[PDB]
């Protein structure tokens, strides 16, 4: 019954439930067609400070788009000690942009303290929705800091 | 900090604030009449059908609103006494689909009574965001029934 609950349900109903059923087959088509294979599962970055940059760290490099289906998903390499240590489909949780905007607009009556509480609640709520819906993994973190090491810990 | 508050802000930040600044130029290009506002249908029961061009016999698809993301918007004629009584850009408020889904799934802990309360609060919150937003968008909230008469009542106020 919070801001976070509506955002988690909208993100699941309006996006994840529509793209997750076909993701495994798209990754497989990419790996079969074309060092190291693209890991299965969609990795969602959840910066709890709600700082979502315009273009997804020196050790996270874009490689290619995945074959569509009107969904654009990107494959990245993760570097460790300067070399490729993993490859995966990665993307930011867009509802955290709305939490950031609500903290910025006075009309929302939503403080930066409310924002962090709702970001944590969004992560927990989304985790619980996905646990009850049998190809996805949430990477929550609060930002020196290495995002590549954060993703690599989940991949391994 | 209610469910409605987050849905109204996501719908504004992630859709309306991006589409509304170019709406007047798109309507002007088609007219050069179609009303100057985006009319958003808000069925408070949260029943959003798959196709608006088949929702009412007196709401007929006229044309796609041209370009001046690439947004797809539709222009409809509203009939009264079998004749064109108004023309406007019309579409359903998609966040009401999430309110419907939350009432359907036990995990959400969200009753049909909560759904209607949040649907009304979503309408109020969105109207207040749009009233103060930068200087073209009207909300049509409603619960035999004529949807064309509902839209025409709003159009005739403008
Ligand atoms: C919606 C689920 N969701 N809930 C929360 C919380 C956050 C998210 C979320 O972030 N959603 C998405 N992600 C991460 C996505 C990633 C990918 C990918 N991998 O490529 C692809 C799609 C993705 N979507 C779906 C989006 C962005 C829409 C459907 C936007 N949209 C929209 N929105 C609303 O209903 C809504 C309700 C609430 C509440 N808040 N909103 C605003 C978001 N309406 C009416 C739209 C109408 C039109 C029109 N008139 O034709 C067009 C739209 O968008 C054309 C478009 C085209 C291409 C790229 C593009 O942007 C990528 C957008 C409309």
């Amino acid at each position: 019954m919070s801001v976070a609950h509506g955002l988690a349900w909208s993100y699941y109903i309006g996006y994840l439930r529509l793209i997750l059923p076909e993701l495994q087959a798209r990754i497989r088509t990419y790996n079969q067609h074309y060092r190291g294979a693209v890991s299965q599962r969609l990795y969602i970055l959840l910066p709890l400070d709600c700082g979502v940059p315009d273009n997804l760290d020196p050790n996270i490099r874009f490689l290619d788009k995945l074959p569509q289906q009107v969904y654009s998903n990107s494959i990245y390499e993760l570097l460790e000690n300067g070399q490729r240590a993993g490859t995966c489909v990665l993307e930011y949780a867009t509802p955290l942009q709305t939490l950031f905007a609500m903290s910025q607009y006075s009309q929302a009556g939503f403080s930066r303290e409310d924002r962090l509480e709702q970001a944590k609640l969004f992560c927990q709520t989304l985790e619980d929705i996905l646990a009850d819906a049998p190809n996805c993994r949430l990477i929550a973190y609060q930002e020196s800091f290495s995002l590549s090491q954060e993703v690599l810990r989940h991949l391994r």
